[PDB]
Order: C-alpha cells, then sequence, then structure tokens
C-alpha cells in the first residue's frame, strides 16, 4: 500500500536523525570507554551485574536495521549505557566519571533531538 510506504519514509528518515544524534553522542566519549560491549572474555562476571548491556555498536547495529521506532527506544538503550556503567564502577574511577559526562553533555542534544522529532514528524 501507499500509507505502508509513507509510513516506511518517516521511519527512514527517523532513522537519518537518529544517526546524527548517535554521531554526535558518541563524539562526547572521545576515550571510547562505551563504544564496544563491554567483554565477557575480560570481565566473566559482567551478568551476574548487569541484566541489559548497552554500548554504542550494539546501538548502531539496531539503527541501521532501523528497529527503533521512536526516540523514546533510541533513549532507553542511551541511558542503559551510562546507568549500567555508574552501577558496576564505583564513583571514584575513569569509567563512572566519563558515564557521568556522557549523560551531562548527552542532555543538551537529546533536548533538541525532541523538539526536532516533534516538529517534523
Ligand atoms: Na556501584
Amino acid at each position: 500500500s501507499m500509507e505502508q510506504v509513507a509510513m516506511e519514509l518517516r521511519l527512514t528518515e527517523l532513522t537519518r536523525l537518529l544517526r546524527s544524534v548517535l554521531d554526535q553522542l558518541q563524539d562526547k566519549d572521545p576515550a571510547r570507554i562505551f563504544a564496544q560491549p563491554v567483554s565477557l572474555k575480560e570481565v566473566p562476571d559482567y551478568l551476574d551485574h548487569i541484566k541489559h548491556p548497552m554500548d554504542f555498536a550494539t546501538m548502531r547495529k539496531r539503527l541501521e536495521a532501523q528497529g527503533y521506532k521512536n526516540l523514546h527506544e533510541f533513549e532507553e538503550d542511551f541511558d542503559l549505557i551510562i546507568d549500567n556503567c555508574m552501577k558496576y564502577n564505583a564513583r571514584d574511577t575513569v569509567f563512572y566519571r566519563a558515564a557521568v559526562r556522557l549523560r551531562d553533555q548527552g542532555g543538551v542534544v537529546l533536548r533538541q533531538a525532541r523538539r526536532e522529532v516533534d516538529s517534523i514528524g
């Protein structure tokens, strides 16, 4: 149908916008602490601590299969990255501090994206 194609043109454009948002968020992690999943070879107890791991590369695979239906879903995955890190690592670590910074710098980009998704559809 023609409705199905229009729905898909919108999913496609949401995906173009989220790819831009992803790049902006990742630029706020110059250290690359959140680029890849936590290694189970290197932290074999990790899944005892964190039930839903997340990282930028996993978000990117989902993004490119157009698996984000809306911005809420995307934001949930971004928050897992931050929130997982702040639980696993103690306050006085480079990892915890890197998450705090990504959250704060993330908040601006996400504030504007919610306006662009509301505005443009
Ligand atoms: Na903790």
